[PDB]
């Protein structure tokens, strides 16, 4: 007898919900019935963490099984059309028996940090799917759509098993309203299109969450709705998208991909997420899906929220032990802080990081003068290392204070050492869109690294990049960095808008 875990509808729902988590990609295994069971649901749905488009998920393992047992692996990725996303399958087309038949997947690169400012933008692409395996699901021994005897009965049937059919996808993305509609079609050799699903989703960050509605509930393979469709926009300015949905009965796993035309569109930043390497003082980008309170390292997530003012989070990723100090608890829409790899008592790859969810451009205050109070993190290196570490002291801590004039579109700021009553860094920037750009300066003679003859640090007009974050730009953050021989600095800062008592 075949004993399996009883699952409540609750548990099932939760399991589906967990699949809605953003990721670079997803991949599932095509269900193959063991001889004793009549039905095998889709279940092995794994996230994808690798950032290489050329790497096809589990094509390695499938190749292997196609080697030991003889085998013929065919891989469809849509690599000849897409630049940032890959979707499709890798499948042993000569499959028999009980070994792996293959996998269906999507994956992407550079989760978009810029979106088209508005309007409806069309994305065209393709989609693929795998069914579950079921003997008692009225799947015909001859299928007019899918090759072979009893497709979908013992082994999941895929888009690869389709008789002279192409599986096209079309999307309308309303960037003004952050809504998304779409059609998944099947075109025949006679160039006749058949709608199979319609999709609807809402956009948060660079991800969209919604549903796929099966247009023909009488279809034994493609006839079940999905309330669990999730995907993302990929490419620096949302050039492409890819995503997936799962049928509510786990009887279908579909992936899809789209790409917009060449019409040059005005974009807007929605996400800031980068790090400054504290030994080269270069700034690199971080992957991020629009949630500033999560840090994406090597395709795996790290929650930064905590009960303290700032919080230390230690997470193991690919053997690498990562430690991140993330500030602050009063910042709902941004985080910044320290990030390194733990090497026993040593620490490598030291870096500062900043993340924030940019305010809607049309929601930036047109006028008014506001104070922003927060803190900062920094490393200055000139023979010795001066350091700023985020804290909760408004009076004598490592303060950061900001006067924002939304009328004159200017930002003035002071970055204090602790105890000091004069700032060691001074920021002047100009507001454009939902960001600001400027300069950080030391005083004419700068500030001392250690409190004679200990050195003085001096920095002239270092580029400052920053943004406003939150629904109404009530939070602000920024970074600056510079490496030379007369001295180097990496710094990130964050501040919360004030009201007077």
């Amino acid at each position: 007898v075949n004993y399996t875990d009883e699952e409540t509808q609750k548990r099932k729902k939760e399991e589906l919900d967990k699949l809605m988590e953003p990721a670079l990609g997803y991949v599932t295994k095509i269900p193959v019935n063991i001889p004793s069971v009549r039905k095998t649901e889709i279940s092995e749905i794994d996230t994808v963490t690798d950032e290489s488009l050329s790497l096809v998920p589990n094509e390695d393992k499938l190749r292997t099984i196609a080697n030991e047992n003889y085998g013929s692996v065919v891989t469809k990725s849509g690599s000849n059309t897409m630049n940032f996303v890959r979707s499709g399958y890798t499948i042993d087309v000569v499959h028999y028996g009980l070994r792996d038949k293959g996998y269906v997947y999507y994956k992407g690169v550079h989760p978009s940090k810029e979106l088209p400012k508005g309007n409806i933008i069309v994305y065209q692409g393709e989609w693929d799917f795998t069914s579950n395996a079921d003997l008692d699901a009225k799947r015909p021994n001859y299928n007019p759509e899918f090759n072979g005897y009893g497709a979908g009965q013992e082994v999941g049937v895929t888009s690869a098993d389709a008789k002279e059919r192409t599986y096209i996808s079309k999307f309308n993305i309303d960037f003004s309203n952050k809504k998304l509609n779409g059609q998944l079609l099947t075109k025949t050799k006679e160039n006749q299109e058949k709608l199979r699903y319609t999709v609807e989703a809402n956009i948060s960050g660079n991800r969209f969450r919604g549903k796929a509605t099966a247009t023909d509930k009488t279809d034994p393979i493609l006839g079940k709705d999905s309330e669990h469709l999730e995907g993302g926009l990929y490419g620096p300015k949302s050039e492409e998208l890819a995503g997936k949905f799962v049928a509510h009965d786990k009887s279908l796993f579909a992936v899809f991909s789209g790409k917009r035309g060449n019409d040059v569109l005005e974009t807007v930043k929605i996400i800031d997420a980068s790090k400054i390497d504290l030994t080269t003082f270069e700034s690199s980008e971080l992957n991020n899906f629009g949630n500033a309170n999560v840090l994406i390292i090597d395709g795996q997530k790290i929650d930064l929220a905590g009960a303290d003012f700032k919080n230390r989070k230690t997470v193991d990723i690919n053997g690498k032990t990562m430690v991140a100090i993330a500030c602050c608890s009063n910042l709902e829409y941004m985080k910044f802080g320290q990030l390194w790899q733990k090497e026993g008592e040593q620490t490598k790859d030291n870096s500062l990081f900043l993340q924030g969810e940019r305010t809607a451009t049309d929601k930036i205050p047109v006028g008014g003068n506001y104070k922003y109070v927060g803190t900062w993190d920094a490393l200055v290196s000139k023979g010795t290392n001066w350091v700023a570490e985020a804290d909760n002291n408004r009076e004598s801590g490592y303060r950061s204070e900001f006067d924002v004039n939304f009328g004159d579109k200017k930002v003035s700021g002071k970055l204090f050492d602790k105890g000091g009553i004069v700032p060691v860094f001074m920021i002047n920037a100009d507001i454009k869109g939902n960001g600001f750009t400027g300069t950080a300066n030391t005083t004419d003679t700068g500030f001392a690294l250690d409190s004679s003859q200990h050195g003085n640090a001096v920095f002239s007009d270092i580029k400052v990049n920053g943004g406003f974050y939150g629904p109404t730009a009530g939070e602000l953050g920024g970074q600056f960095h510079h490496k030379s021989d007369n001295g180097s600095v990496g710094a990130v800062f964050g501040a919360k808008r004030q009201i007077e008592k």
